[PDB]
């Protein structure tokens, strides 16, 4: 919306006016980025939110100078599902992601980079039809992910197994109250996911 | 609309049930204006922690305290009710939800600073969010009588509102929004310049 928009240019301003450090560990992305307290989930003050909710490839991609100048210990980056919802294709948001993979590389060689994979969706409480109603993308998205990863020589990991429902290919209802968010259950299982990259 | 901000709230509540809280904590508790910070971050203290939630209200907040008042913090920091100012909500029935507020922090959490910030002033200029521009007026209804129940409960009333304020027009000063509502980083400096000797008492 313009509120997306707005929001968008509220929470890039105050990024550019927190430093970032050698030590940091960035966790990058839209609203399931954004709906978290990071720092708490580890218990680790070096972790730091760098979520916008709407956030798209090119909007992660256009405030990437604030969190790169940094040359943060890590980033872990979750984007693609809003890229979904405006029926781009998984091809272009690949592409994309090449974008930021890259540009991290350059500006920072010594960032360790770790490729999330997008999450699972699910229509069953009837919101967010936009996201939820193209579900199939997000394994699209992500058997492409994975040897972007390979090729580009930063680790992927795969989330989506674990909030995955076998015989639906839409997320676990129990992670969510909406079919895209995730409630604290779903936060940590996200972190016993990821604690061990966090603590490489 | 309602139902992504109720399902929003629940998300926020249900997560800050699975943290921690402890007597070191420096707590920043509210709606989408205290949610919108990276607050351990602003003020370079791992003991400062976030427990705002877009869209909340006076109830909302009262409803959530356990699992913050559980872990009895050093200090509670409190913004809210320009939601309710924007469902036509007077500010006394407001002043009466934030009373209810504080009674349950001194009962349950003795020792913990409680911290009553001003509500902030809105600005309609943008023509967002027109539940709470239209209804900037009431900003200043609340906070004459924020700061007297502060006194009554013994507890510290702080006024971001005359520095946030245009005195010319009683509005949100355009350099600290870019909606009439919520805050740029400048606006968050400004914050934390006013409130960091608190965060440090
Ligand atoms: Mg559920
Ligand atoms: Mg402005």
């Amino acid at each position: 919306e313009r509120k997306y928009s707005t929001f968008y240019e509220q929470r890039a301003t105050l990024f550019e006016e927190l430093p970032v450090t050698s030590k940091d560990i960035i966790f990058l992305g839209n609203s399931i980025t954004n709906g978290c307290e990071w720092a708490e989930l580890f218990q680790n003050k070096n972790v730091k939110n760098r979520g916008i909710s709407g956030d798209i490839c090119m909007g992660v991609y256009d405030r990437l100078d604030p969190i790169v100048k940094g040359k943060p210990a890590k980033i872990f980056l979750l984007i693609g599902i809003n890229d979904v919802s405006r029926g781009t294709s998984a091809d272009k948001i690949i592409s994309e992601i090449s974008m930021i993979v890259r540009k991290i590389k350059q500006e920072s060689p010594k960032t360790k980079l770790y490729l999330q994979s997008v999450l699972p969706v699910n229509d069953c409480y009837g919101m967010f039809n936009g996201h939820t109603s193209r579900w199939q993308v997000v394994k699209q998205i992500n058997d492409l992910l994975e040897p972007l990863a390979v090729k580009e020589g930063v680790a992927y990991i795969d989330l989506y197994s674990h909030f995955v429902e076998k015989e639906t290919g839409k997320m676990n209802p129990v992670y969510t109250n909406d079919g895209l968010h995730l409630l604290g259950k779903g936060y940590l299982l996200w972190r016993d996911i990821v604690k061990p990259y966090v603590d490489q």
